[PDB]
């Protein structure tokens, strides 16, 4: 589990969005496994605006923050999960590291702020759904 709270937006894995997230939908993209919903309260998080390829992610299945190198956001074939059939996932960054399904929502951070959230993995990889291209999360 996990979310990003920036301005009056909540950014979650689409596959973990709640009833309230759908009722209060701002934007979602199945191919990215992202959903953004509106919030009452102001969030404290900053979104990175950068092309960093190094950062730190939170892995709930290890209770550990791991420094990683990751690929630039790309279109990657992802095997079937509980939530999606086997398909190409877009805006996805890969790193060598530990990931289990319930690690989804773990934040990946760089010096500039939030880079993305855990969305995929296994096989000794972790995949993050990038948010840095979503410039509108910084306004309105
Ligand atoms: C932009 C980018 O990928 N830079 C990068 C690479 C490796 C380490 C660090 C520490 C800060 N930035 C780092
Ligand atoms: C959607 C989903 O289940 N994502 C996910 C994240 C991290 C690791 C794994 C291993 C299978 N699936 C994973
Ligand atoms: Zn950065």
């Amino acid at each position: 589990s996990g979310a990003i709270y920036v301005g009056n937006y909540r950014v979650v894995n689409r596959h973990l969005a709640t009833h309230n997230d759908w009722a209060n939908l701002v934007w979602e993209d199945s191919s990215r496994d992202l959903l953004v919903s509106s919030t009452t309260a102001q969030g404290c998080d900053t979104i990175a605006r950068c092309d960093c390829q190094t950062g730190v992610y939170y892995c709930s299945s290890r209770r550990k923050h791991y420094p990683v190198s990751f690929s630039k956001p790309s279109l990657i074939f992802v095997e079937a999960s509980e939530y999606y059939p086997a398909r190409y996932q877009s805006h996805l960054m890969l790193a060598v590291g530990h990931s289990e399904p319930g690690d989804c929502g773990g934040i990946l951070r760089c010096q500039h702020g939030v880079v993305g959230i855990v969305s995929t993995g296994g096989n000794g990889l972790v995949g993050f759904a990038d948010v840095r291209d979503l410039l509108w999360l910084d306004e309105e």
